[PDB]
């Protein structure tokens, strides 16, 4: 699945507990393309994803480099 | 249940046929304050929705008349 974020925008970060787990859920929009991260009900990540339909290996071509 | 929407889109109209029925899906992301209907993977309305917390019956209060 080659996939393509879009406007991804990281509200908050989350720390890691030395004993325990933090739950993250994932939400999407199909219809709208978009997605949003939650942790107990505040809002983490949020932006849009969906699938690539035409791959092209020329997107990642070396830029030549300006020095 | 006092609500309040922002920012509603309404993205394409939906034809009730004469026979038959149409099936709208609603989709929450309580963490963003979103929604979206969709139709067979089409979106048709977007937009924020929200439980009001307070409300101020003066904002119902009938503006002073243009005449």
């Amino acid at each position: 699945l080659p996939v393509v974020f879009e406007d991804v925008v990281l509200h908050q970060a989350t720390i890691l507990p030395k004993t325990g787990t933090v739950s993250l859920e994932v939400r999407l929009l199909e219809a709208s393309r978009a997605f949003e991260v939650s942790e107990n009900g505040n809002l983490v990540v949020s932006g849009k994803v969906y699938q690539w339909d035409d791959p092209d290996p020329r997107l990642f071509d070396h830029p030549e480099s300006p020095t």
